[PDB]
């Protein structure tokens, strides 16, 4: 083999294409089922995986009961096939409330972090073995990206933070070469809160856009320079914005260089891309809750300091339908490499209490350069004919 | 690797000797299985697959409930080794209420179409990647063969219709090298409807026998030039004819050119190929429903404009049970390539009502040149003892 | 690859050492297992698996009553690596309520015979493809050896037998070159009745112990040159002798030569093999019932026409449980090629009647030239535990 | 290939850091997951498996009540790839109540022992082949590691014990090539009784810390030399004191070269290993009961003859929780070679006794040499979820 370094232009895209959906929720409603939630996927350079945080159980089962917790000793990071859906056939990969993975070309990283939230660890296990490990630098729920990294050459990239979520914490950057850290970075730039991040290879260095609990509802910026291990941080300068809850459009704000305090606390995790200029991005239908996803194309959301001009939508859930997280990955095509993204379908608890239990589904697209329709694909299962 | 060219001679054949069952409807009266409908099968150059539409859900699921509709955004391809049925363990490899795969003879090729009934879009999937997309040209339900595509060289080729189902409708064929349309053509010669198709390698073109569902219970045929792109599109000469419903072979008629106005509109994806101047067919042992399978050579079916004389019949599945649809798949031996077939045998809703789901099971047979006896093997599966 | 020619002696043997077991009915009473019957297991020259005929069904079916009958359209040949059990994902290899396989050492070959019992047919599927197929010569019950057939450079060989089961029927043997009948033999030399055959490479030809239902309970012999396709039978010389049900050892006969009317008719696969002038053998611990399973050796087996002398008996299974048939396997070691065997313990109906199903289990040892000690490994379910 | 012959240097260690856990037990609450006990875990050179000794059945299964006991007719060696659970598509790898397995670098070996207590016996299963076998030498529980063995250069080592638990027994140590035993050595040294051992490659030997059930309290001490076959045994120097049940840290003894009489008979497997002149060991956290797991150092530990000094402590199942046996395993890094573990949790019968049954779980932890915080992983389930 050779290093994956990811030299070729972005594909030129019009929109997005279906590609997968598990249909997980439906299934375990006569089947054994693993209860989850924080999906990614990400792709080997043959094929592609599915990844969720297990809550220690299936479904159907008294111990799925108050899985709305986040953080528990049975969370375990699972792993197949992109589209065999997570049943009792399935591998646990490592220990975690808290992960990351990619493929550098030769083997799989991955990151997992489990403990005490006061002082987790996290395990670096590539190829097999565990290679490094790290506590807790803050002593507040050290945490991590619930999505893809990237490797350029052998080295990987993680970005994670210790400290508080609403409030200023502990945000450094990780360098690792076959599962030995070679060097951490801290944040620099003007980003004042850089949760969950969903980075992505424009070659020479990484780019992610990461999540923001505290002051912003604009979207985070994360720029990594692979070579000498510098950092930059801004917000994406689309006046449009992308966190949940949001302000609305005609009410918004960005200048691409702090945050907005527009309802800018909490969020979601949420992904977005450049192209020259302009910006492709999805996020919730609704301002207020988790619901319906859209994507569309921003002119100017790339480069200029509050543009609100939406060409190319698309309705990828239905208004009336939950959603929840959202990620990027990227795929490498014969000339262009690609670029595509899942959605995490959330069902149950806090929201419908009907039942007990907290699950989700996924579906997933990725970016067409030709002809496409228009659709809704949500979840889909009813939740009356559920158990609890 | 090369690639598939299938240039050998076709198998002298004298019959067909059974070679597959999954038992999958028996099988869910104790077993977490898929409801499906459609299925195929197709070979890769060293093994074959089996491939279906699920339903979103299993059989013993509140969810199972009204899968008669055809399209909804829950339906995905399955595809396992065939034999082994479509159990939790499966992976499903796209989004689809329609589709058709086959294998260049180096990687696997899937078209997959969801999408709102009016404004559909269809994915084109190659050797993991999305390679591409077209939207809905006639805005009413882009739809395709449900049976396998057929590559030579690594140009595949996929027939598909947009437009009405029982009037003028919309059909083209594409061409497709990697995953990318690299030409479309439109229907020519003489045939009034052409849904469902089941192509073939008669060398150095296709040849796909489809369905018309308008005029016709002749059954329509397309002819495709692989080199220059070039169509041609006739009937079977065979006036013993090959839909479902149709008239009886007192009444019956076909003059290879035109369609019949014999019960001439709805239909049934069925299958035809030529041997010289001779037509090996099956059918619906009914006229009417679609119950019973039944095989036998025509002398004259292909060449000349009215041919009742039957040769070497087989009953599949006996007057008294049910099947559906059917097609053909073509498997390449040592020094001559092969001509197979499968029957979807489908059980519950519309027609049996004890219970409210619509699945099916299937059986598959392959050209024997060699000697056989005689028997009938049906789905199988008691209704009382099925749930619901 | 080179073809399996297998020139090796065998492996002097002190008596057999335990090797697998698969639990199959014990957990059919709380997990979704396959309905079978006649096992075996063959080994392709890196690894060993077992076989079964399903009864298209699971144990916890409603379909799974009545399962006494050994011939439906729904029986299949099932395969899964020595030791994971027959669960859904199982893969239904054919179809089939009769069967035989092996491994020539570079494919798989399976004869698979279904039908109707006045002519059915038998497909041979080698390598994926079916390769040749056969009708029933003598319109009654086709039927095969139910375990290993065996392949010298290329040529297979497995005996067949069309006919009456309690009186005179028609045997012969097939040699089949890559799924190709090349050459057809019918029996010689002078076995009476010659069902179920237990066949096994000793060296330039084959040999098989066979089953009489007719006139002996001492077992037939079946030598099969390949070179030349000459064919001899006769009886095993012990006076110990083979089949259920039999006469009791005080007077029991055989001369090596004729059958023996000691009880003669009916039977059930078993399975022997010479060394020099000596006999390994195993049968039931019971006379009368299939009960119980005992392997020993015999002084002068092999050549003298009537040896009572046994010596290194063991006891595979107790009197005080049930077994079924057997047969053997042959494996090759580094220096020489060793001989193992299987036995179905089956369960359930006729003889058990609190449930209304019937389906086995297996055990399998292999021949060791080392120490060994004393034990008994019965199928080992509560039928109290058992749906029905 | 070449065979693994182990020769790096043991990597420093800092402590351990979380791997792996399964599960096991809150998945049988709504699942098909066999019933257990006596896991390990070992690695091939790419990847690590789990081993189980299964009691031929399920948990939700009516067979699963009683069994406590250790020894019956259906244990069955389990093995997945590391972190899938013991599921139906699991496959059985031998008859065996008793088993230990390890890879020399071509190929796996297992020895699996059943049979009756006063003369069971023992198959060497190497490569697919029964290679040899062994009968009870002094005609008491014949019985073997229960966990990984070790093999350098193509020659591999188990130690095995006949005899009685509680008083003097007959050690002997087995060097096997292949499968095949080629040479038997008997335990010499200082060490009174030498059950269960945790063996591993100090290079040009092996090392086990093993179980003493009669005379001590302080666990016992096992050389190999590889070359000449010599063997020495003593115990660990250590005063802090490895067994349970055991006398409390006050009150504790070990001089390196006796037993110690305190509370020194039954016992548990557990494990330790030098560094330098240090031990890195684990325990339960209670002296009494099988509960809590804890890992710590012992300065002097290894060298100096009743050393109390512990540092580097880590808590990995708090005191409120079930533990049970445990074992070390060793896997090889690029440069050094480290040492991971694993320990058996065990629920239900005897002490816990709401349900008829008796299982386990798993948790695995490797050496670090970097950073990592604080946490307690138990099993986990709620025993009033559970059946029975
Ligand atoms: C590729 O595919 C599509 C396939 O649909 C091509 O065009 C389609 O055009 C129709 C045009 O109307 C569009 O349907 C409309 O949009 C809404 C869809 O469903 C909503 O329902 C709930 C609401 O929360 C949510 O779940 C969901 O997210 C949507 O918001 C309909 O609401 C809407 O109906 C009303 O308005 C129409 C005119 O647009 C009127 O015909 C009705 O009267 C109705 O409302 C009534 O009258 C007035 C005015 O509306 C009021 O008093 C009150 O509203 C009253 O009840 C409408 O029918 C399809 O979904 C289109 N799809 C897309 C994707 O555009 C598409 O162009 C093609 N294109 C590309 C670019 O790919
Ligand atoms: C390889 O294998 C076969 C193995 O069967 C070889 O030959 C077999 O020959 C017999 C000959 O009769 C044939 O059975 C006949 O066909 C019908 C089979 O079942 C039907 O049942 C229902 C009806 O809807 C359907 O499910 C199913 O699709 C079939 O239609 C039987 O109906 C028929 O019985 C009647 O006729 C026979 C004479 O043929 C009489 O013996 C009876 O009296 C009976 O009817 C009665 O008398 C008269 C006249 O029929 C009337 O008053 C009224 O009908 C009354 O009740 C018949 O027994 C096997 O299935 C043959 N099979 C094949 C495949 O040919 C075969 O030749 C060999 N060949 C090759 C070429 O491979
Ligand atoms: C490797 O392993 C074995 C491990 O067992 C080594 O030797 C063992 O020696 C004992 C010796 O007795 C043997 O047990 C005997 O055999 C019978 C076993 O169970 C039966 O139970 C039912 C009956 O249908 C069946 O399920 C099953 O197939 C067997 O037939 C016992 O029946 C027998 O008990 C009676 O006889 C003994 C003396 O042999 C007396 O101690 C008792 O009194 C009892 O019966 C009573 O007294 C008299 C005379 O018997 C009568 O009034 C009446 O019977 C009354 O109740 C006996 O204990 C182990 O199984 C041996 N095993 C083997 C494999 O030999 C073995 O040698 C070693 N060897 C090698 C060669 O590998
Ligand atoms: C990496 O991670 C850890 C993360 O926890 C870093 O430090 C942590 O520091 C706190 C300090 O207190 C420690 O918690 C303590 O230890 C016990 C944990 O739980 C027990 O509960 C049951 C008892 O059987 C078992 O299941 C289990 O095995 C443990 O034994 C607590 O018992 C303890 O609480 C009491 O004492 C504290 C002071 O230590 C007081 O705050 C309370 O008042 C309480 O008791 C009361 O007051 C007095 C004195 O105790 C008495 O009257 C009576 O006890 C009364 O009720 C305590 O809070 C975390 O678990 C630490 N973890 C570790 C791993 O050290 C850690 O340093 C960092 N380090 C490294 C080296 O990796
Ligand atoms: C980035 O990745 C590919 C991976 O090998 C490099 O591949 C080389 O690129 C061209 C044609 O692909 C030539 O430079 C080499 O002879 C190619 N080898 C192969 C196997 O493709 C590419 O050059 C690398 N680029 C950078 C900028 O490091
Ligand atoms: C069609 O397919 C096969 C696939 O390689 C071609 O194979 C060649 O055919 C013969 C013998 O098979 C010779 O022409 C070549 O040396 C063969 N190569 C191999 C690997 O078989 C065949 O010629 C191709 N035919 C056409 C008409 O394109
Ligand atoms: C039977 O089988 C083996 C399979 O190749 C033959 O192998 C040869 O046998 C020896 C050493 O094994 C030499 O004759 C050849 O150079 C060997 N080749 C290999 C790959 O082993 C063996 O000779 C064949 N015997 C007969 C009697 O045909
Ligand atoms: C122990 O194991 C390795 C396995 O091959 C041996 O490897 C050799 O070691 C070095 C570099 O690894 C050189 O001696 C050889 O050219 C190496 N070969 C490979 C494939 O690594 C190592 O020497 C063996 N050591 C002993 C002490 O036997
Ligand atoms: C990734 O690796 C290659 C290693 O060569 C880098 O490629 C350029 O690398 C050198 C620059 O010091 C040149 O000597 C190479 O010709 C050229 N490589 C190719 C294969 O085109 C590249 O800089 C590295 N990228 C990063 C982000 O570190
Ligand atoms: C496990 C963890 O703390 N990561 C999270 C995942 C989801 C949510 C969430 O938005 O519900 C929050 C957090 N903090
Ligand atoms: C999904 C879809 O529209 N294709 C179809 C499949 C089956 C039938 C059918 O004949 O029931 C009809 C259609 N149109
Ligand atoms: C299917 C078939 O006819 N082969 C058989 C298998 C088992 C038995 C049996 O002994 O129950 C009999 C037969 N004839
Ligand atoms: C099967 C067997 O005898 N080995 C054992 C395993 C566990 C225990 C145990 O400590 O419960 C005891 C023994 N002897
Ligand atoms: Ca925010
Ligand atoms: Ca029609
Ligand atoms: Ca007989
Ligand atoms: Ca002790």
């Amino acid at each position: 083999v050779e290093y994956r370094n990811w030299s070729k232009p972005q594909c030129q895209i019009t929109g997005f294409a279906p590609f997968s959906k598990d249909n997980s929720i439906r299934l375990s409603a006569g089947g054994d089922i693993w209860v989850t939630r924080e999906p990614y996927v990400s792709c080997d350079p043959v094929k592609c995986y599915q990844f969720a945080l297990g809550q220690g159980t299936t479904l159907d089962n008294k111990h799925s009961n108050d899985t709305v917790h986040d953080r528990i000793p049975h969370r375990t990071l699972l792993m197949n096939e992109l589209g065999v859906p997570f049943h009792l056939g399935t591998r646990q990969v490592c220990i975690a409330w808290s992960s990351s993975s990619c493929h550098d070309g030769k083997a799989w990283l991955h990151v997992c972090i489990t403990g005490d939230d006061k002082n987790a660890t996290a395990s670096f296990i590539y190829d097999g073995r565990l290679v490094d490990s790290i506590g807790s630098w803050s002593q507040n729920i050290l945490r991590t990206q619930e999505s893809e990294c990237v490797c350029i050459n052998g080295t990987c990239t993680v970005v994670m933070t210790d400290g508080s979520a609403s409030g200023r914490a502990d945000t450094r950057i990780l360098f690792i070469e076959e599962g030995k850290i070679v060097h951490i970075s801290p944040l620099a730039g003007s980003a004042q809160h850089v949760e969950e991040c969903s980075c992505y290879p424009r070659y020479p260095g990484v780019r992610c856009i990461c999540r923001d609990n505290w002051k912003g509802s604009n979207r985070p910026v994360v720029d990594i320079n692979m070579e000498d291990y510098s950092i930059d941080s801004s917000y994406v300068c689309s006046g449009l914005v992308g966190d949940t809850p949001r302000n609305d459009d005609r009410s918004s704000n960005s200048n691409c260089r702090d945050p907005n305090n527009e309802r800018g606390t909490q969020g979601v995790k949420g992904w977005a891309f450049d192209n020259g200029n302009d910006l492709w991005m999805g996020r919730t239908i609704s301002k207020d809750l988790r619901s319906g996803y859209e994507t569309f194309k921003v002119i100017g959301g790339w480069s200029t300091p509050n543009s609100k001009s939406q060409i190319n939508r698309q309705v990828i859930v239905d208004s009336d339908n939950r959603s929840g997280y959202s990620g990027i990955f990227s795929v490498e095509g014969k000339s262009c490499i690609n670029r595509c993204f899942y959605v995490e379908l959330i069902r149950g608890r806090k929201q419908e209490t009907r039942v007990w239990w907290t699950s989700n589904s996924i579906v997933v697209f990725c970016g067409t350069s030709g002809t496409y329709g228009t659709g809704s694909w949500p979840d889909g299962a009813n939740i009356n004919f559920m158990p609890i």
